[PDB]
């Protein structure tokens, strides 16, 4: 493949946590210590609008699969439910004891799922913004909350080392996914299919689990992570790539099958904390901390 920069997106005074694409494929959210939101013309590059309310940075931002709904994961304990062309707040999820880290709609988009410093996984209903379940989940902080392709599963991980699945409408756990050691796990997502499950560890790894059969299948390696909880994507629109960011200041895709360093995309200043692959065309956006402080928009 052939990644090169398109758009340079400059606005947030401070570092990007996140960003997101929208599933219609219009737009891209990001999210930042600067406790705002920002909006962005996912083709263009071109500035939108901001949306703001958070009392301090926020981790993580999502959007509903009507791309009409954004939900934000903050520091403040709190996450905020967003509708998105008007910019009102529609709902403030109460409940965290401690920073909301991560967040996700399910596919039908009427619960969000989300992962705190206080080590717990809440299910929220969208529509009432109540905390329908509350999940003993990990004995650390979670990193990473999402769905899978029919919402069913819920899948964590946590500086704890484990990855848990979880039937989303009774709240077990349904599995525990353990290699041969526990490094941390800073990340974790279902494979669009459903079939897989990626997971990042702070010991500079990617790993591509069967969760079903429970056996780790793939490894990426090359890059470097061992600090921060750094968003990694499966990339399908075009070739079958893994993408994920990288605390040397690159963006790394690896071929998925042959596991193969294919390119690695140079601009950042700082640590690329986050991704997103383009739900139809070959777009990346990769977002950096403090000392960049940009979001860069590749093409393919
Ligand atoms: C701005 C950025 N925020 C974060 O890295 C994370 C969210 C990253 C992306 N979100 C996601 N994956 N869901 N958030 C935070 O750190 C805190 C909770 N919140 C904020 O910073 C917000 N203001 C904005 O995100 C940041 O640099 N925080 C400071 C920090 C400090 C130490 C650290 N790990 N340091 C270590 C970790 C482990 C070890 C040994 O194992 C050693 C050091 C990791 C981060």
């Amino acid at each position: 493949p052939n990644y090169a920069l398109k758009f340079t997106l400059a606005g947030h005074t401070k570092a990007v946590s996140s960003v997101k694409f929208s599933p219609n494929g219009e737009w891209l959210a990001s999210s930042s210590a600067d406790k705002l939101i920002k909006i962005w013309g996912a083709y263009d590059g071109k500035f939108e609008k901001t949306i703001s309310g958070h009392k301090l940075g926020i981790s993580d931002v999502a959007w509903s699969s009507d791309s009409n709904l954004l939900v934000s994961a903050s520091d403040d304990k709190t996450l905020k439910i967003w509708d998105v062309s008007s910019g009102k707040c529609l709902k403030t999820l109460k409940g965290h004891s401690n920073y909301v880290f991560c967040c996700n709609f399910n596919p039908q988009s009427n619960l969000i799922v989300s992962g705190s410093f206080d080590e717990s996984v809440r299910i929220w209903d969208v529509k009432t913004g109540k905390c329908l379940k509350t999940l003993p989940a990990h004995s650390d902080p979670v990193s990473a909350v999402h769905f899978n392709r029919d919402g069913s599963l819920i899948v964590s991980s946590s500086y704890d080392g484990l990855c848990r699945i979880w039937d989303t409408a009774s709240g077990q756990c349904l599995k525990t996914l353990i290699d041969d050691d526990n490094p941390p796990v800073s990340f974790v997502k279902f494979s669009p299919n459903g079939k897989y499950i990626l997971a990042a560890t702070l010991d500079n790894t990617l790993k591509l689990w069967d969760y079903s059969k429970g056996k780790c299948l793939k490894t990426y390696t090359g890059h470097k992570n061992e600090k921060y909880c750094i968003f990694a994507n499966f990339s399908v629109t075009g070739g079958k790539w893994i993408v994920s960011g990288s605390e040397d200041n690159l963006v790394y895709i690896w071929n998925l099958q042959t596991k193969e360093i294919v390119q690695k995309l140079q601009g950042h200043t700082d640590v690329v904390i986050s991704t997103a692959c383009h739900p139809t065309e070959n777009i990346i956006a990769s977002a950096a901390l403090e000392n960049d402080k940009t979001i860069k928009l590749w093409k393919s």
